[PDB]
């Protein structure tokens, strides 16, 4: 019996929906520690401690580009911190350092009795997401910290190799990306990672911003993001059917999916 399992049995319906089952709130970090600014999204009624996720944007970009993930994941039972970097012009290694510093402040606030997330966070269960250079930073965070339970980068941009990564990594890639082209970032990163559970969802027609706030594939992308995080943060095999099973197979017929790659099964 999984002590980390939270919320009702998932359906295609509930995963494609705008919100998960849990009531949500948020707050602005009063005094950011090692990063520019952050907003914390948390569930009020998950029925136990939840893992935590830090989401970083790309070059020139702010919280607004990626903060749709805040309520979307929080409502499925995660604490999510969306950050602004010290500078809009920070590169991947600095993005990764600021990501880890944000996770550190979430963990710290979860031990602060005055904090809304006081005692809500399993500080051993942490995840990383981010857009482009922030998604490169997510792959660097993973390679530097193998105790992280899940990575979900979108249209990642990096000049590194990730052959060493042992953290479970989904890449969301955009087909017509000219900023982080898949033939020199996403697809090499997927081929480099030989030591982990991984997947690569390629969104059909998508520009560089195909997975950002207000995107028109939020049903599909929201579903794979939540199911991945829920499978690897919470060891919740109830979500395996969406990643490796019959529900996953039904998704491949859709126009929105140019291609999907994985190394299923993900065994316990």
């Amino acid at each position: 019996t999984n002590p980390y399992q939270r919320g009702p049995d998932p359906t295609v319906s509930s995963l494609e929906a705008t919100r998960g089952p849990f009531s949500t709130s948020s707050f602005t970090v009063s005094r950011p520690s090692g990063y520019g600014a952050g907003t914390v999204y948390y569930p009020t009624n998950a029925g136990g401690k939840v893992g935590a996720i830090a989401v970083v944007p790309g070059y020139t970009a702010r919280q607004s580009s990626i903060n749709w993930w805040g309520p979307r994941l929080a409502s499925h039972g995660f604490v999510v911190i969306t950050i602004d970097t010290n500078s809009t012009l920070d590169q991947p290694s600095s993005r990764s350092s600021q990501q880890m510093a944000a996770l550190r402040q979430v963990v710290s606030l979860a031990g602060t009795s005055s904090s809304p997330i006081y005692n809500k966070v399993d500080t051993a269960r942490l995840g990383v997401m981010g857009w482009s250079m922030g998604g490169g930073g997510s792959l660097i965070s993973a390679a530097n910290n193998p105790s992280l339970r899940a990575a979900a980068p979108q249209a990642p941009w990096a000049q590194e190799s990730f052959s060493s990564v042992t953290v479970p990594t989904l890449i969301v890639s955009c087909e017509n990306d000219s900023i982080a082209p898949n033939s020199s970032h996403s697809f090499p990163f997927y081929n480099q990672m030989t030591r982990n559970k991984k997947a690569n969802l390629v969104i059909n027609g998508g520009s560089h911003s195909c997975a950002n706030s207000g995107n028109s594939d939020a049903g599909l992308i929201g579903k794979y993001g939540v199911a991945w995080m829920k499978r690897f943060m919470d060891d919740d095999t109830r979500y395996s059917k969406f990643l490796c099973g019959a529900e996953h197979q039904a998704d491949l017929s859709k126009r929105a999916v140019e291609a999907y790659k994985e190394n299923c099964p993900y065994l316990e």
